[PDB]
Formats: C-alpha cells, sequence, structure tokens
C-alpha cells in the first residue's frame, strides 16, 4: 500500500532547481514543493520533527 511516496512531488523540483537533490540538507527550495504534498507523508518525511515541533535541523 506504501506509506504514501515521500518522493512524489519533490523529485520534480529536485532536478529542476535544487543544488544537491536531497531534502533535509540543501533544504530551501524543496521546502515548499515538499511540505505541500508531503504533509501526507509527514510520517516518513519527519517534517521538522512532527509539525508544531518546528525543529529547523530535522
Amino acid at each position: 500500500d506504501q506509506n504514501c511516496d515521500i518522493g512524489n512531488i519533490t523529485s520534480q523540483c529536485q532536478m529542476q532547481h535544487k543544488n544537491c537533490e536531497d531534502a533535509n540538507g540543501c533544504d530551501t527550495i524543496i521546502e515548499e514543493c515538499k511540505t505541500s504534498m508531503v504533509e501526507r507523508c509527514q510520517n516518513q518525511e519527519f517534517e521538522s520533527a512532527a509539525g508544531s515541533t518546528t525543529l529547523g535541523p530535522q
């Protein structure tokens, strides 16, 4: 069933306009591409840490 695919939306932005195609590393442009649709995959993405726990260096 998958836990949703974390790499659904990001992949598109990663190649286009992302120095280093990695989250939680060069995370800036990916951020918006990510949190948008990857909110569902928050479990996997570890969004900051959960969400309200807005830990910068996730």
